[PDB]
């Protein structure tokens, strides 16, 4: 549960990636290899990159970091009410590309660090705030259906 008031923080500040989402999900999908170098052994397509340049250079990468921007961009727009959206992604990150939920954490620190980066002046204390509890909520939920479809790290 986070407030109205949140959830109007959350949409707002997610304004500014929807004006820019390969962009964005780029340098999150970067920010992630470089920071959790493990999680890029989960990527075929990507584990033959072996710089932040070959990355960056990566129209792959690019494309892939807007479908998870897109992809998560349409759970958030639900205000929680996101269970449609959530299960087919919880059903291929668990069965298919069997994604441990501490990688959900990863990517979530990713999400801030990128909005922080880019957005100093929108990205304040209070959109910070609201940001956390909304992808605190979203790896909450993927856990949980993990639980029930049976898996879980
Ligand atoms: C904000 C969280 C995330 C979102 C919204 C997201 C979304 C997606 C989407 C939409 C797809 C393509 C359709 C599907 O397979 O479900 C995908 C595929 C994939 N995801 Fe994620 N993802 C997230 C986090 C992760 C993390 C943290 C990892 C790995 C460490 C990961 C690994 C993969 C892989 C390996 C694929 C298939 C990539 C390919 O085409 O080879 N995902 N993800």
């Amino acid at each position: 549960g986070l407030s109205d008031g949140e959830w109007q923080l959350v949409l707002n500040v997610w304004g500014k990636v929807e004006a820019d989402v390969a962009g964005h999900g780029q340098e999150v999908l970067i920010r992630l290899f470089k920071g959790h170098p493990e999680t890029l052994e989960k990527f075929d397509k990507f584990k033959h990159l072996k710089s932040e340049d070959e990355m960056k250079a990566s129209e792959d990468l690019k494309k892939h970091g807007n479908t998870v921007l897109t992809a998560l961009g349409g759970i958030l727009k639900k205000k929680g009410h996101h269970e449609a959206e959530l299960t087919p992604l919880a059903q291929s990150h668990a069965t298919k590309h069997k994604i441990p939920v501490k990688y959900l954490e990863f990517i979530s620190e990713a999400i801030i660090q990128v909005l922080q980066s880019k957005h100093p002046g929108d990205f304040g204390a209070d959109a910070q705030g609201a940001m956390s509890k909304a992808l605190e909520l979203f790896r909450n939920d993927m856990a949980a259906k993990y639980k029930e479809l049976g898996f879980q790290g």
